[PDB]
């Protein structure tokens, strides 16, 4: 019904947005969570089934960014998740778990466990996530099953590989984003869903993430519907 | 500013270009080869090290006409490229291609294998996902035979098993991917290799894509810093 089932979103520009206001970089990220809350809500009522969101930026000092990224789930569970539970939104994460702070692994699992029975939009958090890592990680699993004799080298196919990716937990007809949105004027994918997004439509905007709202989402959805005409 | 080493190019708009000029589709593909000739020579002159070109339900006659272009390209285009020190290579599934086409492909490769300038890298019968699947296939076969440990599985390993392995190590990943004729999508083109590439989108139809177009892409690329 003229709505993309799965939207990927690269949330870029929090740092730049904060610098424009003469405010610290932390202030920018808190507004980014507000942006996400608005977008998550708006997308839920519009009919979108899945969104995979990705906190990525190149405006660094990696320790710093790899600091307030892992800090996201914590803050997001306290101030934003309760409302998203009220709106029937299901929360899941994709990415690597091993190197996570305890407190942020607690907030993520609690966010999942709170919302696991929810039947609305699936908000998918790409945290500590790299596309090439995802595929490599999937290759380890597949290779070990070939030695275990669970599958043959001939049995390895595009369809099979999909089941080993981090997006396997999603329903099979929704695993691949139909649209991928990137903000902050950057025309690149930065290792976001290389496999799953291989056939996706792309929307690039100069708008910074914290200024990206329901109106911005619809404008992106309008662009998408226009592509089908061409 | 300076030139990107490896440029990916999705060639699109041959049909529409012919439609505006009231000609058959077969001529649109012909003008597209002229476009490719211009771009390859131009890219070689500017100092680009690699170009990966991607050609991507037609009529039953059209495939017969499209099947004749590889031979024509070898006869009336490749010699000039060979004269300009260009090296021709392929990525994709060549074993599915017809005889007369595969033999023309091989002749272009064997003719230019010793060359030291720009590498014209044709993406033919190619799919990103299929490439990766092939990579994870051959690796798993090597794991069976005990030639590889499962702990030796890394991003670099996978890179060594992609169709782009035959390119020099430092030039396997495109720095810039150009898409022509207005479409905003990557169409399963180098998903792995192009994961960090700068993307450039232009409404210009592939046959109209010339040095001006190339230099506008290259200039756009440098404005990204
Ligand atoms: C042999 C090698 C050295 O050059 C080759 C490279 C690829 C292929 C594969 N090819 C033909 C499909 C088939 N019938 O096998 C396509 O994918 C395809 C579909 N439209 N166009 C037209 C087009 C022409 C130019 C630009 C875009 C599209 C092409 C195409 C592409 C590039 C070139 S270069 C000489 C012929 C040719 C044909 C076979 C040979």
């Amino acid at each position: 019904t003229q709505v993309p089932a799965h939207i990927g979103i690269i949330m870029d520009g929090n740092g730049r947005w904060a610098k424009k206001r003469m405010q610290p970089r932390v202030f920018g990220h808190k507004a980014g969570m507000e942006a996400l809350q608005t977008v998550t809500k708006a997308a839920n009522k519009l009919g979108v089934k899945v969104i995979t969101v990705y906190a990525f930026s190149t405006e660094n000092r990696p320790d710093q960014e790899v600091k307030f990224i892992m800090n996201l789930p914590v803050e997001f569970y306290d101030n934003y998740v309760p409302e998203l539970h009220a709106n029937n939104v299901k929360i899941q994460m994709i990415g690597e778990t091993d190197r996570l702070p305890k407190q942020t692994f607690e907030a993520l699992t609690k966010a999942e466990e709170l919302t696991k029975n929810n039947t609305g939009l699936i908000l998918n958090f790409a945290l500590n996530y790299g596309g090439r890592a995802e595929i490599t990680q999937a290759l380890k699993l597949i290779s070990q099953d070939v030695l275990d004799a669970k599958i043959n080298p001939g049995d390895i196919t595009e369809e099979l590989i999909g089941n080993y990716l981090f997006t396997q937990h999603l329903p099979k007809d929704l695993r691949d984003p139909d649209l991928i949105i990137r903000t902050s004027g950057e025309l690149r994918l930065s290792n976001f869903l290389p496999w799953q997004g291989a056939y996706s439509e792309l929307y690039f905007t100069d708008t910074l993430w914290p200024d990206f709202d329901e109106a911005a989402l619809q404008e992106a959805i309008l662009a998408y519907n226009r592509r089908h005409r061409r």
